[PDB]
């Protein structure tokens, strides 16, 4: 597998949102993942509508604001038989009535795949393969709050207890040996003016720093 | 027109691209603005050669690694018949011999469309009803240089003795009054590590800062 990976560099990647004060995490994961997926089957990139998803998936098994799961978005957009742009379903960070129409579809899936829980050696080879990958970490500290810039390392951290949907867009490492400071490239709905431009370096390699492949999954279009 | 417009969601705009030790922003300005209006032509995103315009250009009054313009660019395109992709006439960030192939071009353009100069809000309509629009600012100052985030204002700046190329990819605005704390926001070409994930957002309607409607074009495809 390739030393590093960043998607970004590739056209897969639409920038960075914010979520604000809205606990829809979940669904800007799935959005992120879909839209890598949808790139790489057509190579037009668009932004998919988060509203769409914190306003209709409620069926799945999603609460809004009020939390979430990438796998049940991916299990929405196949029920229903599509996902509106964000152009025509924009997003207002709280939970409002469903205005979901197929006539404003630019995606579509089958259904989803579980990389293997808590192996980062299987996440690699998803990132390395099929494009950015949705994944449950453990956000809970202020040290992530307060994230600025190098590898995050949270010694609190749990791999087991997760509260907040990103999305794995690379991997790659600090220095001039590819096996020492290892890290996940991962993109954050916090705005870009959280963390380092909206992303964020989780070690990669130190025994599934805050769960990064305890819950990994992608849409499969 | 729209409160806000961003470009890089609707696919129109390649990711960014690092001019390194050579002056030429004026040919990323201008492949930008042909990648997004070839994009709207056709529905295919192709990067497009910055090095053919470096090497090739020189008889419409371009200079190379030491300077150019994106109208003297979108004039040799036209007189040219052609523009290759950045896969078959690589960036090396140097002054090279010409090596155009009409049958590498993936672009073409007719000529191209001045916004009259100093009107923010003729360049508000382009931006909202064209696509990405090639613009010059004045960049000389640390404060851009080491931007990192917000909205950027510089006192020093000029709105008439430009030294700069950019592409503006949208604009928006802070909050919830979309007539307070307006912004353009700009792809820049000093790679993704600068600024915000690579761009930066302007102020907007603050009497043409930093000259970005003194000197905007688009190609006309
Ligand atoms: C991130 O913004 C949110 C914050 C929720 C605060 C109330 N986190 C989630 O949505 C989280 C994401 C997973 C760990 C990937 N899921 C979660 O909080 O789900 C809650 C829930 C429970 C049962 C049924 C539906 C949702
Ligand atoms: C940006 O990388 C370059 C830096 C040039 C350093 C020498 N800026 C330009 O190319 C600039 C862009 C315009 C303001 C849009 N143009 C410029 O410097 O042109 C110089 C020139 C004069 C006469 C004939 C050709 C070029
Ligand atoms: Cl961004
Ligand atoms: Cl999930
Ligand atoms: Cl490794
Ligand atoms: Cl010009
Ligand atoms: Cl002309
Ligand atoms: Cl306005």
């Amino acid at each position: 597998l390739p030393k590093s990976v960043d998607w970004r560099k590739k056209g897969y990647v639409t920038p960075v949102k914010n979520q604000k004060q809205c606990g829809s995490c979940w669904a800007f994961s799935a959005t992120g993942a879909l839209e890598g997926q949808m790139f790489r089957k057509t190579g037009k990139l668009v932004s998919l509508s988060e509203q769409n998803l914190v306003d209709c998936s409620r069926p799945q098994g999603n609460q809004g604001c009020n939390g979430g799961f990438m796998a049940r978005a991916f299990q929405y957009v196949k029920e229903n038989g599509g996902l509106d742009s964000e152009e025509s379903y924009p997003y207002v960070a709280v939970d409002e009535i469903c205005k979901y129409r197929p006539e404003n579809s630019v995606a579509q899936d089958t259904g989803f795949t579980v990389v293997a829980p808590g192996k980062e050696k299987a996440l690699m080879k998803a990132v390395a393969t099929v494009g950015p990958i949705s994944v449950a970490m453990d956000a809970g500290h202020s040290s992530f709050q307060f994230y600025k810039s190098g590898i995050y390392f949270e010694p609190d951290c749990s791999s087991k207890n997760l509260d907040h949907g990103v999305l794995v867009v690379g991997y790659g490492f600090e220095g001039a040996n590819s096996q020492n400071s290892k890290y996940w490239l991962v993109k954050n709905s916090w705005g870009p003016e959280w963390g380092s431009n909206g992303y964020v370096k989780i070690a990669k390699d130190k025994n599934n720093h805050c769960g990064i492949a305890t819950a990994a999954s992608y849409p499969n279009v």
